[PDB]
């Protein structure tokens, strides 16, 4: 009973989660996951100055409104060769990664790890941060507020 959630650097507040590294996040379940992180979706406006700061990825994720990926240099595999935060428009599916934003994180590059998982509540889940540096953090716990998640 246990969940990966892989977690990038944060700038100015937003940072990228994928849950054990493929797409399996519902809207409901990315809302759960940020509030469990302290964290809200982004915005537009809060995701564009995350791009200004340096963060892209190649990985679709939940937003508030949008499913989007932010990209700095055009990569004919990620979004299509777009930059600037390319929003998806057509797809069958409902399952991505998420975007969250924490207010108290600092205003521009935070490359630091990831080292608590603040308001997770009690559960039976083994629930593993994992940094892009491969530092990790575990805790027991539960997110999913929703029946339909679990
Ligand atoms: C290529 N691929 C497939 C699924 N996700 C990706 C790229 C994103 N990576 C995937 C692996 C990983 C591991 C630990 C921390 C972070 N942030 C990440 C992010």
């Amino acid at each position: 009973n246990q969940i990966d959630l892989n977690v990038t650097c944060r700038y100015a507040g937003v940072f990228h989660v994928e849950k054990n590294g493929r797409y399996s996040i519902s809207r409901t379940e990315a809302a759960d996951l940020c509030q469990a992180f302290n964290s809200t979706l982004p915005t537009m406006d809060q995701m564009k100055l995350a791009l200004s700061k340096g963060f892209e990825t190649c990985r679709y994720g939940f937003i508030e409104g949008n499913v989007v990926i932010p990209r700095i240099h055009p990569n004919a595999i990620c979004a299509a060769n777009h930059t600037g935060v390319y929003i998806l428009v057509t797809s069958n599916t409902s399952h991505y990664d998420t975007y969250c934003f924490n207010a108290s994180a600092p205003p521009e590059e935070d490359c630091t790890s990831v080292t608590d998982l603040p308001n997770s509540f009690d559960g039976p889940v083994t629930i593993t941060i994992v940094n892009r540096d491969g530092t990790r953090y575990s805790k027991k716990g539960e997110y999913r507020t929703h029946q339909e998640d679990i």
